[PDB]
């Protein structure tokens, strides 16, 4: 019987696939959970690899339901979603994250988590901050929820973009200028992306 | 020309062509759950061909629970974290395979109905050794520290251990080969139809 757990190399031979994961921040509004649906409905289906998205609907009201929103539960919100993303790139898994992450230190946080060696092997796992790039006017002019609206009325305290500040990646691995670009070419830009650094299984 | 609805279960799970799972683990330190996970995690992806992932000690204690000491509420959340890690591997149409003592029926309980609660399967296994053959292997020396007081509430010992009632599977891991155990596992697993066929 094995001893040793499965290795990096071994399980990406076995699984056949690698193991990344994939973050998106910017403003509400911006576009994150329409391109992460999609992006992983291609992955999936298409590629035929495992990839998996976390955002609010599943962390919220699981893993996090206990942080609210102090500086110190706001750092461990996305601290805790970072360990959990990593694990799923350790499983080689492609993790899709869409939270906001509005502070440079909040990516900051996941990749350090991630560059860092694991168990075993010599390097970390490749983390992929893709800016899902909107000006705030567009992000406003979708307001799905109404959100901006009520953040303009203080009715949501301190919100991104409007009384708490967005802090823009200045080299994020994708810049994505979400707007005036279809869904489907969005994603496409992606795509096309983590195949330039061969991320992806053949075709 | 785009998805607007996300990837549904039954897609997820006819694209993966394997069902997402938690195989819960449970029983004294030293009775032999990193073994069973590890050559459980290897049978699973490289014989089976699927997807599956060890939540151990190792990669949980040091990055998402590294906070977690020992009071009693940190030993329920750091349960309390890993059932909902495992839940969203399961959701993922992974097998997830947790080792961890999780000692209190009232934790994996709360894990059960996190999964069953349409919902995951939930496969605790019961690895079963009377405390003496753990004590007697005490790889770490672990055991030796809890009787002389230089660990204290040590599971089996100086604390408790709520033995499952009515696990799915119950291993008693004591002068049984690793191999024969991982099969017990496996086979309840096919009766279950869990897994997908067995390779030719
Ligand atoms: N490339 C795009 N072109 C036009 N509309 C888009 C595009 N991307 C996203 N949207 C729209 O913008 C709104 C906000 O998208 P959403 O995914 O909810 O953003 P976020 O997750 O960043 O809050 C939605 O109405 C969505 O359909
Ligand atoms: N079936 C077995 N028979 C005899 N020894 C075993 C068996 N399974 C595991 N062990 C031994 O027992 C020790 C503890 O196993 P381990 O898997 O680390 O336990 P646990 O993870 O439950 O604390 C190890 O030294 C291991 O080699
Ligand atoms: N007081 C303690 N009780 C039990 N295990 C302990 C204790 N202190 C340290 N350990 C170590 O931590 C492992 C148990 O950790 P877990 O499996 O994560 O326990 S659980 O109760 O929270 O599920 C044991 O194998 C042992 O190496």
């Amino acid at each position: 019987f094995h001893a040793s757990a499965l290795t990096r190399s071994e399980r990406t031979e076995l699984r056949n696939q690698r193991g990344l994961t994939i973050w998106l921040t910017g403003l509400s509004a911006s576009g994150k959970s329409t391109l992460a649906v999609e992006l992983e409905h291609q992955l999936v289906r298409d590629r035929r690899v495992h990839a998996y998205r976390l955002d609010g609907d599943n962390i919220r009201f699981g893993l996090n339901k206990d942080l609210g929103f102090s500086e110190a539960d706001r750092n461990e919100n996305i601290r805790r979603i970072a360990e959990v993303a990593k694990l799923f790139a350790d499983s080689n898994s492609i993790a899709i994250t869409s939270f906001i992450s509005p502070y440079r230190k909040d990516r900051d946080t996941a990749r350090q988590l991630h560059e860092v060696a694991t168990p075993g092997e010599e390097t970390g796992l490749p983390f992929v901050e893709v800016y899902v790039d909107v000006p705030v006017e567009v992000a406003e002019q979708r307001d799905p929820k109404g959100l901006y609206k009520k953040a303009r009325e203080g009715v949501i305290k301190e919100f991104t973009g409007i009384s708490a500040p967005y802090e823009a990646p200045a080299n994020p691995e994708v810049h994505v200028k979400n707007y005036e670009l279809p869904v489907q070419d969005a994603v496409k830009q992606i795509i096309d992306y983590l195949d330039t650094k061969g991320y992806l299984p053949a075709k």
